[PDB]
């Protein structure tokens, strides 16, 4: 049909063909001929994964040992495996092989917080520094199977640290630099890391950040950490190093040579742990294999973004999150292109920094979160005209829904109606892109991620019946019908939590946690999470974890945290608190509690003080009532006589109306 | 036609394989007739490189190629096969079949009480082996470690052995009937880092105290860092030691159903198997050579095809369960029946109920069991449909012509082939046996030597090989073979003193045998400076009025525990001048 | 024609290889003439990938292919060869020759007193090396560990090194003449998990205190968990520490005559060898596995002209690089017998070397000019008592050889019928740098002549730091690019390595020596600067 009765996003939406200038700027024949070749390749990646991914794994990756089986396992049994029998090394495929080919080609284009401190590392430079850091870790006893934590800002040392760890066959666990001491402690202890790599202080927005200080605070309770490597980011001599545990990056790396043999690992040996928040309260360490994850990175980076050897990628992300892992580090370095590592903010020294960077290095591909696009539209639209952005041809959006208006703003003001826009939908647990418009191939509907990617058999499940929905113009739970190379393989030392979360809810499928809709053309429209996980400015948060931090305050008895829409951050956290026995004073105190328990980025937008929370006959909190109230749907609550304290609802409603502003 | 030495063979008609064997055979037999067998055998002796090289590639999956098929000599105790090659045992027993057909049955587990019986597919087996391997790996188990197993004959024993071999470590299986002291000795000699066991066992309906005996042993086993305990009975009164003991179900739940197998060298030890007035010695088997011997013997002697189902009524506590309940059949990708209980529980028809239930085609048992069932449950055999069987194996002890006939008629219905298999823990796999559907049987004779086994009879007095037939003597083997044991753990000298030095240039089985005019071997049971002495005879001469040890000059020395000179002369004039003890 | 700078070169007639060399040669020479050598040399400089790749395949057995022949630069101290490949040193030096012909001799052992001499075949060598590795494997020694050796020059020293390399560990040989303080400094720097030594030694008929010195040093060596002690004299009053010291014979009896060798990466360290430098305490020179082995095999073959039928007698000691490269690896890699001499040139008389050469029909002899000066002074008359007609290559090493000693070496030992190879190299080069190839390069007494494959020699002006073009020149000797057997670091002190070798003249390797180059390109070593 032409009209949609379910997918209202799609009604009267004109397709947006790739502009002709995209192809004029393309350095070579595109990797895909047209949308028909894409459909053929897609159908093969579903019907015949062995014949499709086998050759691609050989083309894009360098192997130390061949694989005998392309694909094994099933979602329902949680035993997925790819490229069995094969051996390889991640740092070899990202550094060594490119350095041998051309050691002088740029690899890390590092733009520091303050541009005066920017620099460029070639592949030859990167090989030597990765080798030396790996040499230090090796002399410390790090070996295949160990885990090493990283607590660094978004700069060269973070990338070097990750690649040095993977060079030895160990798994890195990168901890976002905005995390508090308690969040560091939790992640390090769950992984039992033997070593940590960090720095003395950080630079953000021109202001100094206390990085080593928070490590010392967490490490008092991290008995498994034997040694710490400290990079002199500020060289502030007043930063204390603990004798026998802490050692300086520059001093130790000077003892070792600029080449170290990489350690061969199995395709399914763990490459890294990345701790993610879910519906649990405690963060869960998502584990990724080596071969499957790397192939997914190279494959998506190449085909969805249309990356060629001549190109330059600026992923405005942070390696503390999956987007930096896959599309600032592994994706581009696997393909041998330069990648821009930006340490600062889009506002420093002014709101043209992104564009100053793009113009400076003639970047061809730009990848950013819609939260930033909203900021630059609100505060820095006047800066764009100062910069030449004609080197760009691919503009990616990631991590949250992109509104059609922001899509248009991105298309016109950054791309000049001349670039292809790739709204990429995916997750930490998927490793790489799931649904995205391939650059130069897929026509765009603003606000739609369009078609599923190679190896991704997407489906919609009816939330009522648990049955897959045939046909288009449909809505439901977004699930995937078979595993794919870059799919996460477990939750570290807690594979049962992994099964209960992703595989068991919809047996036979993978459960994304998201709902979506499919229009008459097969285009998917993401409709946000269905498991009440909150995404604030691109950061996955656990409302359960925020409730725990608020309760830790001994003046608080009960806490209930929900998420609502926000014009700036996408979603905002609303915290409801009941006290046992101050005003904004207490509310400010609680916000700071969340800041130092989890991290500044998890602070609630607002704190509502209530006499008590609505609870069932059981004694448990009905959070549905707090969600309906917080979204000004006070009506639609329904019959509340099932509660044990229905009189509380009135107080909840009035408190939200009185305290959300103030 | 007449024998003056091998009296067993006089007037024994050959017993051709019944026609029903071939009617029940799922495919064309692997060997056409005895003449083809003789050609293949002669090559496996004269040209081991050209014979075993191709078979090693056919029957095994390799992670790294081998550059030399065969190396070393018996006289130097440096035997090695497929040098340079790398592989993994659990990959060849599980992974490769799971990829091919994950739903094909692998372990048909018959519990002590049938209500608890279940079937694991190759896909199921891969997941369970991977999860246990993940637990052990997170505990620090790695190549070169030894891990003890103290479990009954059930799925967990099989899973545990394969998970240990998946990491490149060596499993040391300890028969679940052993005492605390027997556990203690074996664990300490092997210096095991971990132990896998269960809380209690079920045998004949009665509960056995398994974990309790382990705790008693482990008080003096400092090398054991952690123990994995399976809830076989879930008896809550069974104590676990904080910080050491962890539950199988709890820990395996933390890890995924796939774990990369760890490649090992062809000559890396696959397992240690301790023997029962001697002190227990850990017989060590290589990885590649042992596996090939298992697959090769299982395939050709038993005539195993992919469609078949093997019931080895043995226990992994002994070599028979190791090779023909686990490795042999799983290497070939067939189902294997793991029976936890006794032949009497819940009644004396259980074996036959099991064979009927799963339509087993191959049955392998010790004459001791056949004597029991003949004495107490003969009437139960006919109650069950046993027409799926075509091969009936006997192992571990001589099968008398009388028992052979009873086995042939009441179990086989004069329609099956009987394979009297002779071998030892140290040989890894069959040495002398009638190939099913190929070799005619003489009841009580193991018949011909197997591929790669150059059998001979040695005069025990002179150490000289006996030429010709109608002969008797010490059973010895003239060259090493792929599945031959490689050492005794951390005691290679005892290995040399036992197998290689008594008759230098040969392997000494410890058994006597006779060879008749047709070449059939008849096992006849167990038997200083080149002169053989009898410790028993020196004790007798001294009593009318002794032990052996290694010696760097005279090879071995005899120590017997004015009068000392009188006794030495007594032994010289009773036995012989060269038979005097070194010291009295 | 005339030299104004290289005064050593004026009026020095070339000395061609005697005819009897080519008569005693068992097979067609590996290089026909000097002109073919220069075509090969120029390829080894202009095309290292195309020259050394095939030679790496030809001379070494691999467990994994390599993907890149050469990587890195002198200026960044990140040189690497045969990247991605794996192999094992003991497999190439023992196993593969045992399989081919186990009865061929490998170690021709001449003890301090000849009555105790014996010969190990490659089959015998493999069984012994396996048993010792089996001992170390059971002790926890594994790839990445370092194991110290404190043994005289005899079979056990050779066996211990090969057994340590069989497991993928690095052996740190400590010359048996070192004091306890020297042992202490070396063992601690390397953090050795185990030590292999003996109870006592035999040197010139006298007993030496070996275990006693180890015990005095080990009181300050916490990392050493276990010690393996060989019974050289079997003196029962030698104390072994309970729980730490075990006997060689007692432990090897427990293990089988074969053990699988452990694969190591091309650039995994094969050994540490501690040198005395101009800067304080000893420094652990580290050598790769593939690069070093290729260099040892390639130079042994082409400079000495070694063939399968030949027998090499390197009268050195494995405490030093000369014994590492040319008493052990070089010859064993090529599957020829090597003569391991424990005693002195003086005991029981000054005809010991020659009695050995005659005894075993040695075709190659390799010694330091210090021994030549000793024998010239004291043992010249003994040379005529022994048949030395099997020799055809006479090597000099470790120090300049004066034209006088050269002539003496040439006439009384070589009988004016042998070729003389004055080899110049260092511990840090792994193998020969400059030497006259046997049967190829005519000699100028006192000159090492031309650089070897992959060695791009040059002279630098010490004052200006600029390479000196043209011949008839003097200055600091340097190399313009790294070579396969070049040392890769100083253990846990890569900065000392960069400061010593790579930084003085960036872009070059600094040999620490001064030299001169004459109009014919022959190099004249002028000693340390
Ligand atoms: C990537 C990343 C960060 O991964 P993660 O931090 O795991 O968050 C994953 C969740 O982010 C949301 N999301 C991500 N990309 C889009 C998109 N293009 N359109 C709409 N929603 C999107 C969904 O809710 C995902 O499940
Ligand atoms: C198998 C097994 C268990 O191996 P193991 O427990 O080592 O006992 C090995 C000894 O068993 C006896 N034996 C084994 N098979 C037969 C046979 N077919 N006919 C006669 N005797 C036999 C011999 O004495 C063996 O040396
Ligand atoms: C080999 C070795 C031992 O290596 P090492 O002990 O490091 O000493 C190395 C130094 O010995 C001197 N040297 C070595 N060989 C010669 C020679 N043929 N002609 C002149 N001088 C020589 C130089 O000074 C070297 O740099
Ligand atoms: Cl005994
Ligand atoms: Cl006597």
């Amino acid at each position: 049909e032409q009209t949609h009765n379910v997918v209202h996003e799609a009604n009267g939406v004109k397709l947006r063909e790739t502009p002709k200038e995209f192809f004029e700027r393309q350095p070579n024949k595109g990797h895909i001929h047209d949308v028909n070749q894409y459909k053929q390749m897609y159908e093969q990646s579903i019907k015949d994964p062995q014949g499709f991914f086998g050759p691609l794994a050989k083309e894009l990756l360098s192997w130390d040992h061949d694989f005998h089986t392309v694909k094994s396992g099933t979602l329902k049994n949680g035993d997925a495996a790819w490229f069995l029998g094969g051996e390889l090394n991640a740092s070899y495929n990202c550094v060594d092989r490119h350095a041998f080919a051309n050691p002088d080609k740029p690899a890390l284009i590092c733009e520091a917080d303050d541009e005066k401190d920017s620099h460029i590392l070639t592949y030859g430079d990167l090989l030597r520094e990765v080798s030396k850091v790996a040499g230090v870790l090796q002399s410390w006893g790090i070996k295949k199977g160990d885990t090493v934590a990283v607590y660094l800002p978004m700069n060269a040392q973070a990338i070097i640290a990750m690649l040095a760890i993977a060079r030895l066959g160990a798994a890195h666990s990168v901890i976002f630099a905005g995390f508090s001491a308690g969040s560091i402690k939790d992640r390090v202890n769950d992984a039992s890391c033997k070593a940590l790599i960090t720095c003395d202080e950080g630079k953000r927005g021109g202001r100094t950040t206390n990085i080593k200080k928070l490590c010392d605070e967490a490490l008092v309770d991290c008995p498994t950490v034997e040694k710490v490597l400290v990079y002199k980011r500020t060289n502030n001599p007043e930063i204390h190093l603990t004798e026998g545990r802490d050692y300086y990056w520059d001093v130790e790396t000077a003892k070792f040579p600029g080449y170290l043999p990489p350690v061969s690992v199995n395709s399914e040996d763990p490459l890294f742990l990345l701790y993610t928040s879910g519906s649990t309260g405690t963060p869960k360490g998502v584990v990724h294999s080596t071969a499957g994850y790397l192939l997914g990175a190279a494959l998506s980076t190449k085909y969805i973004f249309d990356i060629h050897p001549e190109d330059i990628l600026f992923t405005a992300g942070d390696v503390g999150w999956i987007t930096g892992h896959t599309y600032a580090l592994y994706g581009p370095l696997l393909l041998g292109v330069p990648t821009i590592i930006f340490e600062g903010t889009p506002a420093y020294p002014d709101y043209g920094r992104f564009w100053q960077i793009v113009e400076k290095h003639k970047a061809t591909h730009f990848y950013v979160a819609p939260t930033a696009l909203r900021l630059l539209r609100k505060a820095g639209e006047q800066e764009i005209a100062k910069y030449d952005l004609s080197s760009l041809r691919t503009l990616g959006s990631v991590g949250e829904p992109i509104s059609p208006d922001i899509w248009e703003w991105y298309n016109e003001f950054v791309g000049k109606n001349q670039c292809h826009i790739s709204d990429t939908y995916w997750q930490t647990e998927s490793g790489s892109h799931l649904i995205a418009p391939l650059a130069g191939v897929v026509p765009n509907k603003p606000g739609s991620a369009s078609y599923p990617f190679f190896g991704i058999d997407a489906a919609l499940i009816d939330p009522v019946t648990g049955v897959e929905i045939e046909g288009n113009d449909a809505e439901g739970v977004l699930a995937i019908k078979d595993h794919w190379p870059s799919m996460a393989r477990t939750v570290y030392k807690n594979h049962t939590k992994y099964m209960d979360t992703y595989m068991n809810p919809y047996p036979g499928y993978y459960f994304t946690g998201d709902g979506a809709a499919r229009d008459h053309d097969g285009y998917y429209w993401i409709r946000g999470r269905v498991d009440d996980v909150v995404n604030v400015s691109g950061h996955r948060l656990s409302t359960a974890e925020i409730e725990a931090a608020l309760i830790e305050d001994k003046k608080v008895s009960e806490a209930a945290v929900v998420g609502i829409h926000d014009d700036i951050t996408g979603q905002a956290v609303i915290a409801y608190v009941a006290l046992k026995e101050d005003s904004e004073g207490l509310r400010k105190e609680l916000v700071l509690q969340v800041r130092k328990t989890i991290g500044p980025f998890a602070a609630p937008k607002s704190v509502i003080i209530v006499q008590d929370l609505p609870k069932t006959r059981s004694g448990k909190i009905m959070r549905r009532i707090l969600r309906k109230v917080s979204s000004n749907e006070a009506d639609q609550l329904g019959d509340i006589s099932t509660l044990s304290n229905p009189q509380s609802v009135e107080g909840i409603i009035s408190a939200f109306g009185a305290q959300f502003g103030k």
